[PDB]
């Protein structure tokens, strides 16, 4: 499966994708990403369109 992660920081701004074969194991990839970024945010998620956004 494909999922994106949207990344709204205050000096940085990115869209990632990544394949993954579970739901949860993209949710911890992205937030363990998200960490070794520096970024520390607020989280969302959208069954939808497979796409996560942390937001500083
Ligand atoms: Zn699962
Ligand atoms: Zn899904």
């Amino acid at each position: 499966m494909q999922f994106k992660l949207i990344l709204n920081g205050k000096t940085l701004k990115g869209v990632i994708t990544i394949e993954a074969v579970d739901h949860a194991e993209a949710e911890k990839f992205f937030k363990q990403y998200a960490n070794d970024n520096g970024v520390d945010g607020e989280w969302t998620y959208d069954e939808a369109t497979h796409t996560f956004t942390v937001t500083e």
